[PDB]
Order: C-alpha cells, then structure tokens, then sequence
C-alpha cells in the first residue's frame, strides 16, 4: 500500500540569492535576478543577459581541489543537495543510508566544461582533453558525488526531460518512496547553460527574448510584449522523506507532496499545442493521483516562461482543467524575476510553491503590464498576494512534449 | 500489489548487426564488432579503434529532412524503438494512446553535434550555429520524437545514468507498468560517442584499452592482459507490456520481467570498491524484488566492461551474492563482442539476456585466454554453451557508482 511522502528539507541556487531564504525574499519583494552577463563577451549575440548566480562561493561546500574538476551545473546542484540535506537535519547512518538515494537531474549538463574541451580539442589536439572531463561533465554525476559525499546507497539515477527535468525528479523521488523503493530522497535540478553554445543556440532558434536594453523587464509572462524566454542558471533540491520515518525522527515538516502527473503532448519538439491540450491532461493525472476536487488547487507556480505560444497555452489548460474555479485561483509565474533555469526550472518553483503554503502569500507575476487577450487570470501582477493556500500545483512543460505537475498540501 | 510486466518487442543496433537477430546471430558465433574507426583522423588519439554501427540507413525510418535534425545518438535510438513497436505488433489507438510512453536514455548525448557546432562557433561565431542544435542534442528527444511520430501520450521521460542507463530505463519503465501509471512502455538506451570527444575524454582518463594492432582482441574482460574498456555506438529498445494487456490481443511474450535493483557504491567518481558491495546489493534488491532465492539464477548478462577494477569487482560481488551457486550459474560478458555500448550497454544486453531465455544458450566471453587471479566461475569462455536457463540477469555498474540489475524469467 502506497505510503505518504513529506518535504523536509529545502536547498537553493538562483539568480537571487545562494540559498533558499535570500531567493525567497527576492521573490516575495517582486526583485528581478536578471543582469547582462559579464563572464564573456557577447557582441556576437542576439541576448547578452540572463540569470546569473552571483557570487556563488563552490569553497562553502567543497575543497578547491575537487571544486576545479567539475562543470559548474553539478557545483550547483551539489551546493542545493548539502543546503537541502542539513535544513532535514537527517543524519545519515549504517542503519540507513540503504535507503536514501538522490535523483538531481539536468536539462543539458556540463555544456561549458564539454565547450571549453572541445576548444582544446580544436585548437590544440585530443592530448589537452582534461582526464575529468567525462566524470566532470555527464549529467549523472551529481547524484553521483552527492551519494560519493554523503554516503547515500539508495536509488542513485538522473532524469534529463529539458525544461520539465526538476519536475519529474522530484516527482518519482516520491514515487520512489511511495512504493517503499527508498525512505529518503534528494531531489531537484542544477542548469548553468550560459556558455557560447547554450546562448547561441538558443539565440539561433530565436527562442530568446532580445530585449537587451531593459534586461530585468525581458521576462514578462502573459504580457503582450513578451519576446521569448531569459536563460538562468542555479539549482533546486529537495529532501522527500516516508511521513512516519519524518514523524519518528520529529522532523520539520514543511508540506505533503500528494500528487504528480506526467503526459506527453505527441504533439510538436519545441511548440506547445495551442490549447495546452498536453498540461490539461498533466494536471488532471496529478489530481486525481492526490484525491482532489480541482476546486482545492489555490495557488499554481506557472511554467510561464515569457514565449507567446508557451503562457498563452498555459491560459488555456488551467481554463480547461478549471472552469469557473481557473478565476478563483492565484497563478504566478516566478520566472518573471528567476528568468528560465531550464532543467533546474521545476526545483526551485517547486520550492517556490511549498513556500507559499508556509507564508500563505502567492509570489507575484512583475512585468505584467499588458496582459494579453484571454489572459483575465489573478496572475498576481507586480506584487506578492497574501491569502489562503491548502494547495499548491507546479506545472513544467519541455521540449519533445513532456510535462510535469507537482501538487502539494499543507501538513496537520 | 504490483501488475506483471512482459517484454513483447525489441529492435537494436548494434556493431555486430542493424537488427536484433543479425546481432544475437554474431552473439552465439564469438563475432566482434571492433575495427579501426573510419572517416577521422585519429592520429593524435592512443586509442584508433571502437564498435561502430555499420552501413545504417537512416532514411528506413526518417526523412532526410527530420535525419539532419538529430544526432546520430537520437536516429539510434528512434531506430531501435521503431523496430521494438514494429517487433510488439501494437497498434496505437485512441482508445490506449494515454496508457502508452517512453523511457529512452543516453550516457552522453549529442557529442557528435556538440562538435559539429562547437566548429562553427570558434570558426564563424555563433550565427553559424543550427536552430535545431538544441532539441536536436538533448537526450529526452528519443522520447519526444518517438511520442510525437506515434501519437504515444503516456509518461514520456529520459534517464541519463552513464553505463547504467539502459538498465535503469527498462527498469523504470516496467515500474510505471507494474504499479498502474502505464499499460505499456518504450524502453531502453542509444549512444554514438566513438566520436572525437568521446574517444579523447575516456583517452584523457586512460580508461579505454589502446590494444591497436588487435582491435578484435582489445575487450577481454577477466583475461590478465586486459587494459580498459572499448568504445561502441547503438541502441537497444523493449516494448514492456502489461501481461494482461499482452494475452489480450495476443501478442507473442518473450519473457517476463519479473526484478529491478538499485544502489549506489557511494564509493569513487568511476571505480568500484574491489568486494563491489554496492553490486552485490543491487542484485540482491533485485532477486528480492522478484521473490526469488539466488539458486534460482542460472545465467549472468555481466556488465565485464574489461577494466582491471571493474571486472574483479563483479566477481567479488557474484561470489558474495550467490555462494557456492556462483560456480553453477553461467556468467558472460557480451562486452568481449560489442564493446562498451555505455548508455545503450544496458538496453543490448537486456536483449541478450532475454534471447539467452528464449534460445537456451550462455553467450561466450570471447578473449578469455587467461582468466585473471580470482576469476575461476563459469566465465563461458570463447564458445556459446547451451544450458538451462530459466531466470537470467543483467547488470550495469557505472561512473558515480551507480548500479542497476534486470531480473528476466522465462513466461508460462
Ligand atoms: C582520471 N580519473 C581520476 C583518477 O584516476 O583519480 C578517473 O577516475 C577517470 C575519469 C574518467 C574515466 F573514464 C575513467 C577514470
């Protein structure tokens, strides 16, 4: 019989701020993350901003030494995990590290060390390849070196489902723990994308906003004005855990994950279908697998990534899953500040969304200026709203048509 | 309480074959599929030599419109997967189309575009880089092209756990079958990085056999001259099918898929710990997963990559697994023939697993001239032994230390 999966530790990267607390008080004061990017010189490009972390100190968590042979993403998704696995509190033991395991995913993974490689490569010959290349760059490592780090024999794997990969790690860690696979989990995202091939190849697709002269209002899900999406980097883990192993050890219980849902569009590579037949669909499996009247949902952290075809399609699915309740709800999309963080996208919003439930405050929607036809939502523009949260949904949605969707509760 | 879980399709490639028969064919003959690597210049590289897939048509399954759009690593994958449905007999309806997804994964993804781009970026700038760069790399898009070209909306996902991915995607995905989220399932891996990163990233580490002047003797997996592993591209694709759902339109059953074990080692980035511990608990997990008592093994798919470390480990951990049944089980490693297929290995050899069910017969390990100090279990050395085969296993140790094991079973 399947068993209750809780949330009991929370750790964060993101364009405001190196942890979870610091990002969520850019989040509740309507603060942007976006900025022109200074690592590089991006004359050559179309977009020449995005969401950087800044200031990120790797030396808080790991020795210089080791620090120097991985790709940023999994410095990013390791600081996440040891950020989510202490505020647990959880000590690892003989008795228990079988059952912890670590599922952190990514969209793309290690692009600026594979980059930097094949520079080398070219330029020079296949004898400057660095010898971490390989451990240093594949998307599987972070799981990997967190288990490496911490001691975790559980279920040890990656997801890699684009832009719905933190949504979907975090989803089947809770399976996982459901059907009695694991009793822990570490779960989430890390993307760090921002290197010449991620911002010239989403450029060359022009699926970038190009708004470079007011980088903080490029992102502006459901306005008329939106031009494309803002690439961000960070990561989102979270530490899921059986309700009476959370219960015996008197954790903190933030909230309880209580449904998920997944659903192929079938329908295009990178174009959402118009009417968001494929997140309907995603949202209903997520609550009917939580045992919910749609009429519980109160708040929902949107994909809303700023494209004209991605938040007009979201509209269309909470309308249809919704009905005359889609008015009653709050929907926000955190991506108006965060800017995109692709892979790491549903980990931080799924953060995001059992903070609302903490604080009973639905994070705003800035840059919402102009809302576009058909968009006559509470998209909680420009300013965070207090109110009522029994429930929470997180919807990603991906390239090749994936979709993800993560209901949470509050915990009596 | 858990639905069972039948394998009614498989579709391959391979370097022995462009199909599964041609592949297990060269299998059960202790053919190789190694040979110096055509149309590069490898000078500069200590290893000249790998498992490519020869003569592939692409166009037996995707325009040259939708071929110049993916990676070699995608057109693998969509290849095997096409085969498996075509294998199966489903037939997609409305009726079944939201019972129906996919789980196909990848080690390391699009190296062969990210070079290819990579050229244009350092030589032109980042104008010459490909609007389909993106979705046409990123591992998830086997999922995606799949689900879209045959309309399949089930749960559509891509793991991505180096040499263990083909293991843990079959594994997964019978999971979404066995506990209701799926009817069926697309399963498996693809992988084409015998390419100029790949074979320069593993070169770096000094990881892959550089036995030149013998490319067909390089793998030898226990054999005391043994000096890393080699190599090779393809893909492997099951249809996993409810047994319900199979007997119902009478499809034709290969076996039953009857345990799936995780671990992490939490031991090293890329070797094993030399008792391999963390595999000897993965098979463990798995024969408890399916109710069976290790005497019941009969064959070992092992994953005998022919690194030092590695191919002891397996021994250590069969040993501490089985007891004294570890002299009476048949172990092979398929390796010997096909290379290291990495993300793909897992997938080819869960087929090799099931065809050693359905043919009654322990594939060889080719080159097991000398087994190494330890290595004294039936290894099937050089010659393909008929035997009796009622429960065979497959297993997958890979970088992070992450460990997957299929448990097949022949159906009645
Ligand atoms: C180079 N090192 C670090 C070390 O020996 O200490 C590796 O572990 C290693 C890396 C990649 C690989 F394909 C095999 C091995």
């Amino acid at each position: 019989s399947r068993r209750r999966v809780v949330i009991t530790g929370m750790g964060m990267l993101s364009p405001l701020g190196l942890d979870v607390p610091s990002s969520w008080e850019g989040i509740l004061a309507g603060r942007s993350g976006i900025a022109p990017i200074e690592h590089m010189d991006l004359s050559a490009y179309s977009t020449r901003f995005g969401g950087s972390v800044k200031g990120f100190n790797v030396e808080e968590y790991l020795s210089a030494k080791e620090a120097r042979k991985l790709d940023l993403f999994i410095q990013y998704g390791l600081a996440a995990s040891f950020q989510a696995v202490r505020d647990s509190g959880l000590e690892v033991t003989d008795a228990n590290r079988e059952r912890i395991g670590v599922s952190m995913g990514s969209g793309i993974g290690g692009l600026t060390n594979i980059e930097n490689n094949c520079r080398s490569l070219f330029e020079q010959g296949p004898r400057r390849i660095s010898p971490f290349f390989v451990p240093g760059s594949i998307i599987n490592m972070v799981s990997g070196f967190l288990s490496i780090h911490l001691g975790l024999q559980g279920p040890n794997y990656a997801l890699t489902t684009a832009q719905t990969t933190g949504t979907h790690s975090i989803g089947m860690a809770a399976r996982n723990i459901a059907y009695g696979e694991a009793d822990v989990m570490v779960a989430g995202g890390s993307e760090m994308a921002a290197c010449g091939l991620g911002l010239g190849g989403f450029g060359a697709a022009r699926a970038l906003s190009t708004r470079n002269d007011e980088p903080t209002r490029a992102s502006r899900p459901w306005d008329r004005d939106r031009d494309g999406f803002v690439l961000s980097d960070g990561s989102g883990a979270l530490v899921l855990e059986e309700l009476e192993h959370a219960r015996a050890r008197g954790a903190r219980i933030y909230a309880e994950l209580v449904g998920f849902g997944m659903s192929g569009d079938a329908f295009h590579m990178t174009a959402p279908p118009e009417d968001g037949a494929g997140a309907a669909r995603c949202m209903k499996n997520a609550l009917r697998d939580a045992g919910l009247d749609p009429r519980q949902v109160d708040y929902i952290n949107a994909h809303g990534t700023s494209t004209p075809a991605g938040d007009i399609a979201e509209i269309a699915a909470v309308k249809s899953v919704f009905g005359e309740h889609a008015h009653a709800l709050s929907m926000s999309s955190t991506k108006s500040m965060t800017g995109h963080l692709l892979g790491a996208a549903g980990a931080v919003e799924a953060i995001f969304s059992v903070l609302a439930l903490r604080d009973q405050v639905a994070p705003p929607t800035i840059n919402l200026d102009n809302p576009d036809e058909g968009c006559d939502l509470d998209l909680v523009a420009h300013e965070a709203k207090p109110r009522k949260i029994d429930v929470a949904l997180s919807n990603s949605f991906g390239f090749g048509g994936t979709n993800g969707t993560l209901v949470f509760r509050r915990f009596a």
